[PDB]
């Protein structure tokens, strides 16, 4: 078999990943769980599958302990920073599914790679933040990195067998890869005009409430635009979108003879986290079929940049680098908090984004050396720490109007 | 380099690959080009790639040797049967690209199999018409199959290596190949009436006319299940239809875990016929790739059998072996080329074809062993031979109303 280890195991990712593990006893055994807060969860998944270990919060340590002793279990309780690097480097491990949202994630993802692990990516991140950093050892140490996220995966499937195993393999001319495309479904604002996005709230909502933020605004894609460029190993210009409001061709790969290769599903996670877990092999995944006689039609357009702006953003992002590409999440992830809680409009997001990326105190440190195999992290955070700053007083700045 | 042999150079097929070779003469030099009617072309091209042989059919032998002569040509002159199998043997070729279309054709697809080429197939008749006898062959002597129309070509680009290498690993569960989807446009009378069908002809008209009409009743698509049956090593159960009249995506792969894998890309046979020449590696083709923003709305549907008579036949033929295949195939050949002389209406091409397939006389063959090493290949034109007969007759009497 294979001992797993689910860094974030009480969401979406969480859910699809474990009931692909319950129509497969015999091929995947859990070792490990974590969850940050959803306790009770966290427990009733730990009284199903007997993890070996779990983790938690610091806060909610006690809490969970006794939990866990008050059902009779043998799962030892681990907490905080330190628990997610125990779990996440353990040698009883073989797999690691970062499910992990958020700067938290990064140093476990690290741990994994610095121990050889396959890791089954399932956070944006670990290569937004730390792109070259994870890269680098995962490539030093031995690690395999197979990216869940759904159109990560469709082109990973599109992509000769000797690129899916070495990324840098794409450079070859003779795989005779010419580009990759991301579909994006144009979020909820895709029809309605620049004046109506300028407005709120349960409309831009209208399915996790952050992530529906970035489809809106397309963040989402520029992320997954700068997260492709660590994957597979290529620069943003090679990398292109389209806009696709049913959301059925996952994504494309184009070949120099005019073949593109793509991967049509249904938006079941179930699909790529299957497609990921038994690689190079296929297993049942127990989803329902997208079914080709009811797709009506499949729409294609060209992305209206001025609308997308936070997709010039990233695309610009990429372009400087890691520190940019820092401070462009972090800045997203304050502004798009502020939206939540009606202290933005959504074409702010755009506008505060952009300032933190001009802002001169944020660009003394995009020389930094972030990949660097010893202080990389803690430059990562550090800057990660600086943005939120920034982007809160922009935020405050920007309500009066400086 | 690589030496190769073009039978039937003087049609699209030809003028594609030609093109290719162009623009790559250092990878692909040619051997022969072959062409039965198109003598002054046949000459052009003769006159262009320098050949070291050439044939043509026997009535223009003569003439052409004369052409060839007068021209101070280097190159070998043959014909008939006899000359098609040489070109196809000769151990000077490494590569045949099978671009005849009849049962003309046969006897060298089969030849090039016994000498164990690499064949670019680009006619239906060789798998439709022969299909155990060219797969038996190929796999005892190590041929490789590599096929060039569209929709066969995007399934195999879209199938791992290890079943692209030997078709009967499609099998093997591991790979976890589900079913195959061919695309078919639906032809001229997808959204006109089944009444407004049985009427002609310039209107079922608008590559070639035969090819046109079988676009228009779908036994196009009947024909490529049953190749795709040999070509990939399945039944026809396994094989299914969507129609899709935009014709982008020219086919899928469905697998275990609900990802369908699809090619996509222009009309333009440069994109087959590259991937397939260079395989496993990839060129330049020449062509104006998709473009993923202009493309508007891909439509998808069920395909609607009562129209579309044709492919149910043929599934039916599918199911019942090699002799109705044979049956299928040339009855369609005759009620087609009836059509086109204005003898039936476009109707009318099912009921013929319908009739034969039923035809007592034609069944008695069918227990036949057309995959015989030794007399397969006579069995399967004397089948032939006979339902031209049989289909000549049944044009004739259906016109009085027997
Ligand atoms: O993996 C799926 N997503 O990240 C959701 C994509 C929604 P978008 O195409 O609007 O970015
Ligand atoms: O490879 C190209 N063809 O076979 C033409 C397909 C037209 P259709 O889908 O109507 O059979
Ligand atoms: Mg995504
Ligand atoms: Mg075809």
């Amino acid at each position: 078999l294979q001992s797993l280890a689910i860094l974030g195991a009480t969401g979406s990712i969480g859910d699809s990943t474990l009931a692909i593990i319950r129509q497969h006893p015999n091929r995947y055994r859990i070792h490990a769980l974590t969850g940050f807060s959803r306790v009770d969860k966290l427990l009733a998944l730990a009284m199903e599958f007997h993890p070996v270990k779990i983790c938690t919060s610091p806060d909610n340590y006690a809490q969970l302990s006794q939990k866990v002793t008050d059902a009779g279990l043998d799962t030892i309780i681990l907490s905080g920073d330190e628990g997610l690097i125990e779990i996440a480097s353990d040698e009883a491990v073989d797999t690691v599914v970062a499910a992990i949202v958020g700067a938290a994630g990064l140093s476990s993802t690290l741990a994994a790679a610095g121990a050889g692990k396959r890791i089954l990516l399932a956070n944006k991140e670990s290569l937004v933040m730390a792109g070259d950093l994870v890269i680098k050892t995962a490539k030093k140490h031995g690690a395999t990195i197979l990216p869940i996220d759904s159109e990560h995966n469709a082109i990973y499937q599109c992509l000769p067998a000797a690129i899916q195993a070495d990324n840098t393999a794409i450079h070859h001319t003779s795989y005779g890869i010419k580009k990759l495309w991301l579909t994006a479904s144009g979020g909820s604002f895709l029809d309605k005009s620049i004046k109506q996005m300028q407005n709120a709230s349960v409309k831009e909502a209208v399915m996790g409430q952050k992530i529906s933020i970035d489809s809106a605004t397309m963040m989402n894609k520029g992320l997954e635009l700068i997260e492709a460029c660590h994957l597979f190993d290529l620069k943003e210009h090679q990398i292109q979108v389209v806009i696709h409001p049913n959301s059925v061709v996952h994504s494309l790969v184009e070949y120099v003879d005019g073949s593109f290769l793509a991967q049509l599903g249904t938006p079941d996670m179930k699909t790529p986290i299957a497609h990921a877990l038994a690689y190079p092999e296929r297993i049942k995944s127990g989803v329902m079929p997208l079914d080709l006689y009811q797709l009506g039609s499949l729409k294609f357009l060209a992305p209206d940049l001025d609308k997308f702006a936070c997709l010039k953003l990233a695309r610009y992002a990429a372009r400087l680098g890691t520190g940019a590409c820092i401070a462009l999440n972090t800045a997203n992830e304050i502004a798009v908090e502020a939206f939540l809680a009606e202290k933005i409009c959504l074409t702010d997001i755009a506008v505060i984004v952009k300032a933190c990326l001009d802002d001169k105190t944020i660009a003394q440190d995009y020389s930094q050396d972030f990949g660097d195999e010893v202080l990389g992290l803690e430059r990562i955070l550090t800057m990660d720490k600086k943005v939120r700053k920034i982007a809160t007083a922009k935020i405050k700045l920007l309500k009066q109007g400086d």
